[PDB]
């Protein structure tokens, strides 16, 4: 079975695009791969950061992944400063790293140095459970291209002890854009609220953000990126929340107009977020969360321990005992 | 009581200028100050390293503290990459250090990042202990510079959790130089072995660098730096290995030549090395060795846990539990 590892940052609830790309096809592919979600505090602190946001947006992701059905046993869910592995291990590779090479990664009171140093201890986030695959997009290629890099020269200069990584998300989500641009891609951080739908915003206010999505007054309800992004975004929203298939939906509103359609989406969007946020109060609010939590670290220390005492030994770090 | 943190490099044996300037100084000042002696194999690594050599110089400096007196029940004996906290308090003061500020500690394949990011790893070092003094020389004035800074920038921004050292070693001991290059200090790393005398060199090879040590053909037993500095570091070595004062060392000799000064000094050299090797070979191949190694790593671990703790929760990391 192949490991998947995905960081999760704290600094931002995901949006409803977030959910349908990526979160909800975690739910599924957790059955078939060994997957590790691991809430990356100590890269969220190379960035400046409010303490006690920062707290309580780490326990938010880690609600915000059980409410969408990522399943503690199936998969390991933990904070990365809570195994200290993440950071043994990325002082280890930043010591085989060239400055240079983490300049180049830079490029593609003071400038802080987690903002130039943080690529070997993400490198070390993913190799110490062994990874296969991790799902990120075209921003995060240098860091694997470098990950790779730093397996091949850790192995060749010590000893055979780290695996490589490979960029693939075994299920593809629908995209989802930006419900007031549809050439751009929903993101958590717009300064149009109105752009995208969190996970955490009212179910009142992202219906209304479904009836104010940019489209033609009226139309028919027929996928067409390249012409009508508009309706075609919200029918991949529609596909992403109620699996139905698009040629499926196409068929179900043959002889209907917008308003119908949106009508019905605003409710399924209201309906959807009714019952997230319910699972994710019951989490977010209960004492079960930490006892998650501990068993989460508990099961990334057993692996990455071993990985980092074989580093260790490699490089003879420590005794011999 | 104050609090002393001293950094061992396993990266040579320590000569007997490097005895009687520091290690003996310590075997006393363990009585008097809460001292930390910190194998750092971490800082090792930065540099290019043979991973048997490292594990083996690792353990023959512990063996070399011990032998010469330093008492782990009085100090904390230990090496660093078997106390996490070194690395997780590294990572922290990382994110607040600038590129710029190390960029300017490394003035004072490619060039391994280790080279640049070590510095704040060292601040972590010394102030997880809370340590008052640090006993180091000119050349880590910059290092204590930015530890102190390190540490202001952090009680600044989150709050006060960190406190300053300063440089001080309690009772320095005699400066001794190269055996035949009487201006320059004893150096173990020295081209000409003529040049130091080795804890590790077997005690006739020593007594005959006494007697090879550059010095007039003849003369009196007194300590005249600017001169004699020949026979006078002699007369240092000679005060340094038998805590017989200076001025009575020169009333012992009065009407006494090199000869017989020198004949003495290189049996004094040759028995304090005998008995030195004995518990030196004692440590180095017991058991109770890695008993002793084990036992400091847990103190160690102890007090920097909390250091670390009360970092986590300024910098808002990890969980509130
Ligand atoms: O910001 C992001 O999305 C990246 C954050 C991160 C830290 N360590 C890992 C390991 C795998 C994948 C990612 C990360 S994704
Ligand atoms: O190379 C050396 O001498 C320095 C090595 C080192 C690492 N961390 C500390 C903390 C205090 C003092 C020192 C060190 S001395």
């Amino acid at each position: 079975m192949e490991t998947l590892f995905s960081g999760i940052q704290p600094s931002g609830i995901p949006t409803i695009g977030n959910y349908i790309g990526a979160l909800k096809q975690f739910v599924d592919v957790q059955n078939d791969y060994d997957c590790y979600f691991c809430i990356v505090d100590q890269h969220a602190i190379t960035m400046p950061q409010d303490r006690l946001k920062l707290r309580k947006q780490t326990r938010q992701l880690a609600a915000i992944y059980l409410a969408s059905g990522i399943d503690p046993d199936k998969a390991t869910l933990f904070i990365q400063s809570e195994v200290p592995a993440h950071v043994q291990a990325g002082w280890m590779l930043t010591t085989i790293a060239s400055v240079g090479e983490l300049e180049r990664m830079t490029q593609y009171e003071g400038i802080p140095a987690g903002l130039l140093t943080y690529p070997p201890l993400m490198a070390a986030d993913i190799v110490l459970y062994n990874t296969n695959i991790v799902p990120v997009g075209d921003d995060q290629k240098q860091h694997i291209e470098l990950t790779r890099n730093l397996v091949d020269r850790f192995n060749s200069r010590y000893n055979d002890v780290l695996v490589k990584p490979e960029i693939r998300m075994p299920k593809v989500g629908g995209r989802v854009m930006s419900l007031q641009d549809p050439t751009r891609k929903m993101s958590k951080s717009d300064d149009n609220a109105k752009n995208f739908i969190s996970l955490l915003d009212e179910p009142n206010v992202a219906a209304k953000k479904i009836k104010s999505a940019v489209t033609d007054s009226d139309g028919i309800i027929k996928f067409d990126r390249d012409n009508k992004p508009g309706i075609t975004n919200l029918i991949s929203i529609y596909a992403g929340l109620t699996d139905m298939p698009i040629k499926d939906i196409e068929a179900k509103y043959e002889g209907e107009g917008y308003g119908k359609f949106k009508g019905d989406l605003a409710e399924i969007v209201k309906a959807f977020l009714v019952e997230f946020q319910e699972k994710y109060e019951s989490f977010y609010n209960s004492d079960k969360l930490d006892d998650i939590l501990d068993q989460g670290r508990d099961k990334a220390h057993k692996v990455s321990f071993k990985t980092v005492k074989k580093m260790e030994k490699a490089m003879g770090l420590g005794r011999k005992r």
